[PDB]
């Protein structure tokens, strides 16, 4: 794998999860005070949606700037790359080769270090997500049995969102991988409700995995909302269709859909996590593999000289031109603003009709 691909798939992947964990952050507490006979239901919820957002906190707090330093790295470790065959001019000996060789494959390998912890941290990440996800599914089961409701058709309603959430994810991840590397563009994100929280009363708004993203320039938003808004929509239609599920039942089935959601996320994560260290790795045994025939006759500094200066104009140029690109994507993402009773499949429908 490339370094280009590895970094474009990372880049792309951690602006999804990014958004994501946003939404988990934003869920409010469930409210079940109405009947008193929820209390330790409600408590259970609670519990675990604040463990939902221990994860989400941990990967926009631990995960997140190791993969912004990660970016960074790249175009140190190119810009230090393209340096040496201007640092070394024609004379230099190959002790002066050996010396420029062994000291940037250390700084690399110190970069295959950082890339190679944090797909390891993103494993452990999405390895307690799992755990973490799976015991919310079973306080939602609870209470859904407390409350003598069918079992069978709450599993068929998280076997359906399950469904619809790997398109919504999938498009999602089109639009961001799409426009990542266009050179002037921005992105924006929009987290709202996934269903309907105020035709009826009782206002208890689901927004944890409720989230879009599209293009911020020309009519970005727009072709973005068309290829979203059909999955969006899917989804609330599964929420607010008629059903025999308590209403508390399904708020917290919601939030459950979007638990899991968030272990996809991580698993995502580890994909693109995986990439990466392989793309740097690669990179450490080529250099490494350069060193050696240096070492032995096979190259010389003059020959690594001319392979790095072609290498500047052609390829180097490239990746340090998206590395720009990227760095300016994930710090340049806005937020749209999401009306307080609105759903995120509403406003997606209503922006792709402009």
């Amino acid at each position: 794998i490339t370094m280009d691909q590895g970094m474009a798939n990372q880049a792309s992947q951690a602006m999804q999860i990014q958004t994501y964990c946003n939404s988990v952050k934003q869920q409010v507490p469930v409210d079940f005070s109405q009947f008193p006979n929820l209390k330790d239901n409600q408590t259970q919820i609670n519990q675990g949606l604040d463990l939902a957002k221990g994860h989400a906190d941990l990967y926009l707090n631990t995960i997140q700037p190791q993969i912004i330093t990660n970016i960074s790295n790249i175009s140190n470790y190119f810009a230090l790359q393209n340096a040496i065959p201007a640092v070394l001019p024609p004379g230099s000996t190959k002790a002066q080769w050996l010396r420029q060789l062994s000291v940037i494959k250390e700084q690399a390998t110190e970069y295959q270090r950082l890339s190679s912890d944090t797909r390891l941290v993103i494993v452990n990440l999405n390895n307690n997500l799992i755990t973490d996800s799976s015991n919310f599914q079973g306080i939602v089961v609870n209470l859904n049995s407390k409350v003598q409701g069918d079992n069978g058709v709450l599993a068929q309603l998280n076997g359906d969102i399950d469904k619809v959430n790997a398109a919504i994810d999938g498009a999602i991840a089109g639009i961001v991988a799409g426009g990542l590397l266009v050179i002037g563009g921005a992105f924006v994100t929009a987290i709202g409700a996934v269903a309907d929280f105020v035709t009826a009363g009782t206002s208890t708004p689901v927004v944890i995995g409720g989230v879009a993203m599209m293009v911020a320039g020309a009519g970005g938003i727009t072709a973005g909302a068309i290829v979203l808004h059909n999955s969006l929509g899917a989804r609330q239609d599964l929420y607010q269709k008629r059903s025999s599920l308590n209403s508390e039942v399904l708020i917290a089935t919601q939030i459950g859909n979007g638990y899991k959601g968030l272990q996809v996320q991580a698993q995502n994560a580890v994909t693109a996590a995986t990439q990466m260290s392989n793309a740097w790795d690669s990179l450490t045994s080529d250099l490494g593999s350069l060193i050696t025939d240096l070492d032995k006759g096979i190259t010389s500094g003059d020959d690594i000289r001319q392979l790095w200066l072609t290498a500047a104009d052609t390829t180097v140029k490239t990746v340090l031109t998206d590395v720009t690109t990227i760095k300016a994507q994930m710090a340049g993402v806005s937020p749209l603003q999401v009306p307080q009773t609105d759903t995120i499949a509403n406003f997606v429908a209503r922006l792709a009709a402009l």
